[PDB]
């Protein structure tokens, strides 16, 4: 079976043979479509033909499939599992790994650059301490002062569910949220829960709207620690605007290096519940939503007051016009302090691009056209007018419960 | 089977009962979504007339009625008589309307239950079509104070006596390919405007050229008609803070009404059904402006605001899309031609859901096409989840007449 997707603005037209190979399920029925919908312990049983489909994958792509080499390993991995219930990756097919659930990613935009990923293997890790030592070094590896580099952590598998490793911060790097008693939030409004956990877990909370959180660390299934992140480690960028004065005065800044820490890294049926990675921002996810989303920093009215436009009505676009101009400014001040971002205009461009590559080579690129194109100016972006098609591929990148809800406190 | 959706703004979950009664196909599969792909008998009428009728009758609280019982009979003899039915008024009211409630793509629903009908199944000629479009154009237009309508044509018989609107709307602008190898006019509408020539009419050879009407009737050739001037309602576009944006020289018609869709209806096909509302602003200003395949006019605009042009993180395109946009809210206002904003109408989007979903049990959405093209997340539409079906009556695309048409 073969699907074709078309570009409605360069009458561009694409086969895809890559869904073929697809497991995983979308949500989706012939009846009713999903692809809104933000969220849509193993037996040695299906763990074999999960290991050995990825090293199927992985001896294909190394050109040595059906190799001697080849055949040992899937005997080596068979008898492992049999004798232990579980594998362990060779360094090759880790790394191989990694990359691969990111260039399975459907809802990243920034996959042209998913061959160059800095991999840090970390299955020796015992401790919490141990593990604040890794995630340091990847932040200042991955910061490099401002020359940003794509980096990934990688922590012990998961085996019986019950000595899981966790980082519980959603990103390495992340701003303190406080409810206050009249009912404001100061700081990031998306971390209060996880700021009240720290501060619970012995946390002294500076209490200003940008306070670096602490790490909180799981190791071995154990309750999680505290540690402070060396500031000299924290990169961060003061926002100011290139025409407009008063911008700085806004008193705003944002940490230089997105660092998701939260999600679980699938790679042949073993499952990495610590693996956190980094890259470098696109602007709007600074600009649009962690600035201007009502549920974020929500600094629109603000800003909008300061250029004095009409907000009276919204058919002035005052929310439009200034949203553009936060986003000139984040832009701005990264480029100024030569801290990596891209604008969305190069990222979906560069895109396009690697989505045709993939096309091409692999016969296919999924993409989730919801999360791939800009939330601010959509269709002057060239993916808004590029049809996509969703599916699921492994190694893959997925989402788990917050660790607060399913860990077991050992006091 | 319940499914749930939740708007991440405001924490706000609703529960889908309705995508139950869902009896169309997706496109999508559980091995892949094709959420963003634009196209994804007697024996055969009965059942859909039933199912039809039966929601009629539900809606009017007469289920198990005789009246509904007798209705259900009288159709069911004339289906096994006649090979097909007639709706009555009623009917054909009801299932105009509730094709638009059901349209998953279409963020204006709140309005809905208001459409002015114009039953035109008496209608035997393209001149006789050609009528009933001017008063429709005419009663919709209101001098200004846009009033949505649907006029029907009569259905389908054996597919060879179709009726037909040529055009995708009934207003729109002309588009011609230039020796020069670059486009004068609506590129969009480049082959419809050759297929208009190439069947007699005379192009002002302009940018703006109004297109005329192309009218297919009993499935007979199409015949030319022009509407009259006086009924096309245009708005010139002037910003309110840049003097120089009038000498962009752009203007667009005020009736949006799209002509080539085909409205279904218990099984009967009404494949010539031009209806129309108002405009939300981003179509003009982002779209139909800003869009390369298009009047691709961000280049020029920018220019006359002087933006760095350089470097795409000047966000110089998103600086003049902006002005644009507010120009053409600006125009239409003034003028007092009925427009809504992006903000004003998924605001008002949100507020149906909720009310389809408390009353009707929840309301189909195609997040990609209610999500509008410009400031997406500063929306309320952008953190709402939502689910794709389809119910019918239903809006279907169908193909283009000439590529069908047995001359
Ligand atoms: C290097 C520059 C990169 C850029 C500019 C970039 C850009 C983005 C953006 C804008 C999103 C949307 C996230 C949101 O809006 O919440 C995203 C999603 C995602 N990215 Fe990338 N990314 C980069 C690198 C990476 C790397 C290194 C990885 C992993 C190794 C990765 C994996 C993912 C995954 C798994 C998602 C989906 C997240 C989710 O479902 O919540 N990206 N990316
Ligand atoms: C009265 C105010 C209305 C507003 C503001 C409005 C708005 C919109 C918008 C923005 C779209 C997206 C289409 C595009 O971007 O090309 C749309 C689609 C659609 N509208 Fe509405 N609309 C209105 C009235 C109506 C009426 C009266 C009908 C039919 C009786 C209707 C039926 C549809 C259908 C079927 C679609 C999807 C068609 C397609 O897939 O191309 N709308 N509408
Ligand atoms: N520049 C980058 C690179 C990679 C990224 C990976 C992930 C994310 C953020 N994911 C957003 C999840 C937020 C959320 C909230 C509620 C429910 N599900 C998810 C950004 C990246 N940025
Ligand atoms: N304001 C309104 C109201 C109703 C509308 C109904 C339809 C449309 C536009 N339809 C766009 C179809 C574009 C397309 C192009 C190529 C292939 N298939 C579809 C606008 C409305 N605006
Ligand atoms: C409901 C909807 O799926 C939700 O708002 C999504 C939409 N698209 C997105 N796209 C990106 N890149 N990031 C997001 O958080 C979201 N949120
Ligand atoms: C590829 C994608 O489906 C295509 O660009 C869609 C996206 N969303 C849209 N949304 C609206 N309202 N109108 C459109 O024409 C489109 N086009
Ligand atoms: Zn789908």
């Amino acid at each position: 079976r073969f699907l074709k997707v078309k570009n409605w603005e360069t009458d561009v037209v694409l086969t895809d043979t890559l869904h073929l190979k697809s497991t995983l399920e979308t949500g989706c029925t012939e009846h009713i479509c999903m692809g809104s919908i933000m969220l849509p312990v193993r037996t040695k049983d299906q763990l074999f033909p999960l290991a050995k489909e990825f090293l199927d994958q992985y001896y294909s792509s190394i050109k040595r499939f059906g190799s001697k080499a080849h055949m040992d390993r899937l005997e080596e991995v068979n008898k492992e599992i049999e004798s232990t219930s579980t594998y362990q990756l060779k360094d090759t097919e880790l790394i191989y790994g990694a990359k691969h659930a990111w260039r399975n990613a459907s809802r990243c935009v920034g996959r042209i650059q998913w061959s160059k990923l800095q991999v840090f293997d970390a299955r020796d890790c015992t401790t919490a301490h141990g593990m604040f030592n890794y995630i340091c070094n990847h932040v200042k590896y991955a910061t490099n002062k401002g020359n940003l580099r794509s980096a990934i952590t990688i922590f012990p598998q998961r085996t019986d569910g019950k000595h899981d490793f966790r980082v519980w911060n959603s990103q390495l790097i992340r701003y303190a949220g406080y409810k206050q008693p009249d009912g404001s939030t100061l700081g990031d409004p998306a971390n209060v829960q996880f700021t009240e956990i720290c501060i619970q877990q012995g946390w002294k909370a500076p209490r200003g709207r940008f306070d670096v959180l602490p790490l909180l660390l799981q190791a071995n299934g154990n309750d999680p620690e505290l540690f402070q992140i060396p500031p000299e480690l924290v990169l961060e960028v003061p926002i100011r605007h290139p025409k407009f004065d008063w911008f700085k005065d806004l008193g705003l800044k944002w940490y230089g290096l997105p660092a998701v820490s939260n999600m679980l890294l699938e790679i042949g049926g073993l499952e990495f519940s610590a693996c956190p990675f980094s890259g470098w921002y696109m602007g709007t996810e600074i600009g649009v939503r962690d600035y201007c989303d009502n549920s974020r920093y929500n600094i629109l009215e603000e800003v909008a007051k300061k250029m004095d436009l009409d907000m009276r009505k919204t058919s002035s676009l005052w929310k439009d016009q200034a949203l553009v101009e936060i986003n000139i400014a984040v832009l701005y001040s990264f480029q100024s302090d030569k801290v990596t971002i891209v604008d969305h205009h190069s990222a979906t461009e560069s895109f396009i691009k690697h989505m045709e590559n993939e096309y091409r080579c692999r016969g296919g690129c999924p993409a989730d056209w919801v999360w791939i194109v800009p939330p601010m100016s959509g269709s002057i972006t060239p993916v808004f007018h590029q049809e996509m098609l969703n599916y699921r591929l492994t190694p893959s990148f997925e989402y788990q419960p917050d660790p607060w809800n399913t860990h077991v406190w050992k006091g």
